[PDB]
């Protein structure tokens, strides 16, 4: 049975926080999608991610394709070769153990697309793809990219995310992107900049969040780790100066408890304690509790 | 066996929609290239001349698609291109490297000095003079230079001379490669609606079979269809920004739709022009 | 008797006229090189002028007017003295009346060993034959126009220099002392270019009715009204085939569909464009 | 398991400076083991990326790293089915164990050799783990070249100032792709070059300077012997012109030219080369006839 | 016997005017070519230096006349060539042009004189390395015996040999000339180095120019004047006629390669509607070519 | 039996002035190559560079390394550089070897004016030479041995901003050719850089002199079959000398200036009949004062 498109955005606010129109477009493009193939046919309904870096979109291609049970993988548009475009489909049977229908049902995400943009001849090989030559024609294709250029583009025709919802085919044509590539993603979900809430939820909520992480990588060093709000508001802020998005959480968060991780097994205390000042600052070290 | 320029020119009228006469101009010159391949370049001792194509139309008229419609069609394989070697190339890609099917082939060139020579000598063959090429382009300043030796739009188009592309900003020797010059109108108000209609994958074709599939039925009324052609008119986005418009109309709709249950559901034109109004259910 | 200039200038008026002064040159040229040859400067002759200008016709009627051999040969196609022997074809192999020959090479513009020629060298010479080189040269209506600083008035200032910066090396240049150049084509001339080529425009079409099935019939009055409407719309002889194809475009659309014998093509087809040509079954 | 201070105390007895890196190190070290010890959890992949110019002694402290705890250990070239080949060499100096393979290390060389500006891909899938290549350390070094230009293009003082702003979007743009930058969470970068790793490059290589020229002299019939003490002197000598590795040669050439001159000229059975003659270049190669 | 360069030179004054500086520097080199050759390449255990020519002077100096000239006046098979047509198979084909000249003797087509024109159009700033070949020497003839005159006006020569000196006119300069300058203008070192003597022509001359319509056996007016011979028509040409066109030669640039050109056009009419009168003869005025306004003087 | 790097040097002397170092260098370096390729490897590929002003002698060292061991040689220019043109380089090896395979391996391959392809199409070529350096007809360029020439004009100053001509030059670093505008995997292929002097005027006199084929020896024998004896006083030499150094034209600059001295001379010298012609320095320097004519 074929989950509704509130079943499939209520799944995914569960992963992802925010986007929710990005996850509206996405739950009918893809209901529609599987709902066209289960039917044997009788559009192409493949999608185009257009959001900034650390936005969600890798996320929200794999979210969808375990919601799904199907057979998902990825792809560098930049590592694009035509026989290394076939590659992606072995790959994809290989984790949907050489079933060809089940592989037809798969979900395909390429990633920074906009990086290709006119280069042209990897969009017209990865083209044939999309329009099916196992045939290709079933599956599912999602590309997504940051596409820099593009809120000038459309501010010359027309905040960021007021400007990427008035998005038009003829702007990505401008962009880099060839007529017939374009013409087969007629589904374009915009998502939004993440701000800060969204970030500290990110460091907390998650089942395999950062803080949970490291709780635990300091848990079997018998010493408990706390990260107080102020600190967690304070690596949002450092993550949104940098424009990191999601993806610079990590290389924050490393960088504070560097100096703690490498003289903590030297130490005997009962917990650690990470304030603000730890990491805007960086130059206090952390609360040690005895 | 051959399609005449009948067969070939109907089932242009099932994907494309006005432009009959670029039509028919298209279809002749398709039907002589092909009929002029099968017989052989020589015929009873007379050598029959190459009719290239040069599609003069306004942006999103037709003219691409045209090209690709008539390369399914002839089941031909088809390439575009907006180095010179490399279009041949991709023919071969899409042509499983067969070098008689690709010389069968069509290459439509968008867009339309020295890129004029260089692309000259394929024009001519070196072989690339088996294959049809067709030349698009808008050709902006065409409407004025026409206008200044000839004393809508479509009819100062129709008095197209091959003189009036020599001032424009092409050589001699190329025009002379395109002898066959098709020209596209300006699409109409009408024309938008009967693309949302009339074709056979035209917009509410499909959508009302995706609701279809759902148990649903979908209308469209027509000052909804009117309203979705104004809205395109004023984006100046032509036929390509249609169906930005039909999903971001039906986009609410369909999201809660598997999640009701009723008979059909009626898209207004408050619908699509307010886009404030929701669309009509009927249960 | 050698005909005057006047006289050849006033004949080839029968052939060709329009924006003269080639006429002229040619006239020239051509008295002083069998004037040369009855009894010095070689008085070979460049033809510099659009496609369709009547280069070639200007060619043939000289070679008429003077009862003299003639023979043409494209510069895009051991070969060089094929031509030689072309000419000893249409001369009854006649060595004297070979060398008094004119020769026409079409397209030089276009190869920017036939210097080898001109010079002259079967046992007869080349040195005694005229030679005749047409061609458009697109390009050097720029090159002049980058050193002076209508087309025709232009044409008028050039310069064997302009030729070499065109792609012509000087040695063969300085073969051709006489340039002439020509704008537009007499209504007669290009009747002819529509009948007598072997690659005319109803050979063509004729062929490719001829593998329908049809006979296509081209009535003088027809041919006449296409070459009105060509020098109407001052587009010459290449605006020949943007006439015909939309005369013959309704019915070579729906020709394929019919079962007919021949198909005839009035003037009323052509000029008025209204009525549809005549079809017999 | 070696506390971070223990590993980068034992770590001080093989390699000179460079103590950020080092403690970089030793913490990633450290985190991988700790979470291999206690089977993840009932966890990130702490992957290394080493950059630093050659000669740094990158590949001295991934040797090193293997030997203080104890681990299979095994180098591999990116420049050079094959990715499979890196796998059955450790289980060849692991004697086959599947559980001890897995706790090995994996240095691969020249990294920066291979970023676009397939290989990146194939060897992510290691990266990954499909014996499992999940649980093995991935260290990959590298100089990194046109990694300084970047990052300066970006930052906008010394290149070891520049390189520790480095940034997962100055390796993205430097030629690396996104989801194989994401697989090395660990950054450590190397300043200044290393004396003994110098060293170990004039003989351990199967390449190295002494191995050449000691074949070249091996067909004259005459033994090239290099004293430890030469091959220091070389090393130094080459620190100061800031030379690096790739300033070596340029040395031994210079030391050996008089000698392979009039060698052929004469007949002796070997020839050793002494720090004398390198630093000083005065006194000529001792020889024995 | 061989002509002292001093005969060559004073033979060399009867078809080309002025130049005598480059006319010297030709005949020296023709004479040790030849005078090399017969003795032969080795003479008294020293090699002898092959010198080829490298003529270097705006167009329609006289060139091309200078190398033809001197190979009648050895009597010597001649051939040319231009730099712009060349392809290594097509090098060759320089030869076997020279062997058609020559009547397929080998001897004599090694003693024989190849003159390329447009040497400064070829130049980078292939066929330099191509030719080479041949300078240098390797049908079996070999090319190491022939002479070869590389000609060309190398426009901007004029500029880079200005940048130089400075640390008068372009003859001034032309002679201050040195390889090194060639070098940057777009020739490479091994091409130069084959072309030891470097000959540089000056610009015509108004007094000149009308002596090139009058004094050589085959002026542009001895010419006319036969062709209107023929005609019963005596042609005379008044100094200041050929004044006017020297003028208008010097104003176009052309040099003497536009002066028939510009009688051409001027007696073009008169041509026209000569064999349709009856006179004594024509008589060319200044009017009639500056001007080109005024016809001729008619006399019956 | 291969001729020890002292029998090299020592013939390099009878064609080559100055230039000592190099000699030795390419001495080594030539040696240890044919000496390697003898022996069947088992290794260095002993590829070499040459660093020096115009005029200096690399093609001729080049030639001469050529001919002592009696190998197919031939030349090449970097600037006519065509990746499919980099082989032509090849089949002109195997034209003047016969067409022998091992003989065409055994040869030596001079490329001119590599300092010119320094990016700083360029690189492509340096890249695409690469390919033969290492060794992909069917013969392979493993085991030719490529010296690559060139002047190197801006490498003098950048040597300079290092360190702190010939003692510059001594101080080069495969670095210093980076930063020149050659790529670091093109300048590890030439582990070998000989490293030439600017001419000094004993050298470019003697160079008048000295040689079997000097220029002096040459004019004295086209003199000589006029029956008449050419001197040229060692002022003169010298004369001719300064003017080729104030050129820079090196030893290229040569011919250039003894044909400019003797050109009036040879002009009207078979049209005379005297004994000797002696050719004082005022005849080259001043140019304006004529030859010394002896009756
Ligand atoms: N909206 C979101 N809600 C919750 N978690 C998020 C969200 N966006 C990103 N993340 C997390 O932050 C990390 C960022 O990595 P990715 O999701 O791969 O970034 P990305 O924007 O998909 O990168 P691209 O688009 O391929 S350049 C992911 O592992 C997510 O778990
Ligand atoms: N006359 C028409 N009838 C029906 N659909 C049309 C018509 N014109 C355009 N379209 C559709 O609108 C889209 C516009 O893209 P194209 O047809 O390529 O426009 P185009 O005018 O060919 O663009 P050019 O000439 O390359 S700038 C196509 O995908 C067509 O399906
Ligand atoms: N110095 C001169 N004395 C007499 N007649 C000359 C002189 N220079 C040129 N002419 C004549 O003027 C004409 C000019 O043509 P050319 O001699 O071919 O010119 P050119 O300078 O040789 O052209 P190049 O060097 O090939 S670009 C020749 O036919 C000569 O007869
Ligand atoms: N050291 C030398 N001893 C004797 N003769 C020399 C010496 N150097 C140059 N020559 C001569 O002077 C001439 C100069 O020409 P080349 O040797 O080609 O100059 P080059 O320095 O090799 O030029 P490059 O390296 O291609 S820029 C040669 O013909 C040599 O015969």
């Amino acid at each position: 049975a074929l989950p509704t498109p509130h079943e499939i955005r209520n799944h995914l606010d569960d992963y992802v926080i925010g986007q929710e129109q990005a996850k509206k477009v996405l739950a009918v493009a893809v209901y529609n999608h599987y709902k066209r193939l289960r039917n044997g046919d009788t559009g192409k309904s493949n999608i185009l991610l257009i959001g900034p870096t650390g936005s969600g979109k890798t996320l929200l291609a794999e979210t969808l394709a375990r919601l799904l049970d199907v057979p998902f993988t990825m792809a560098d548009a930049t590592t694009l070769v035509g026989e290394d475009v076939e590659n992606i489909i072995q790959k994809l049977l290989q984790k949907c153990d050489y079933d060809v229908q089940k592989a037809q049902r798969g979900i395909v995400y390429i990633d920074q697309i906009d990086k290709i943009s006119r280069g042209e001849g990897v969009q017209q090989a990865l083209l044939k793809l999309i329009e099916g030559t196992v045939d290709t024609s079933k599956i599912l294709f999602i590309c997504g990219g940051a596409f820099a250029g593009l809120d000038k583009v459309i501010s010359h025709r027309v905040s960021e995310g007021e400007l990427l919802a008035q998005v038009e085919p003829e702007d990505l044509i401008k962009f880099g992107l060839i007529p017939e590539f374009i013409g087969r993603l007629p589904v374009v979900a915009t998502l939004n900049e993440l701000s800060e809430e969204a970030l500290i939820q990110i460091l907390k909520e998650p089942k395999n969040a950062l803080t949970k992480q490291y709780q635990a990588l300091f848990n079997l060093e018998g010493v408990d780790l706390e990260f107080r709000d102020e600190a967690l508001d304070a690596i949002a802020k450092k993550a949104m100066a940098r424009k990191t998005g999601a993806r610079g959480l990590r290389s924050i968060v490393e960088a504070a408890l560097l100096d703690t991780m490498y003289d903590l097994p030297s130490m005997e205390d009962v917990e650690k304690v990470v304030i603000d000042e730890s990491v805007i600052d960086g130059q206090s070290e952390p609360l040690l509790i005895y």
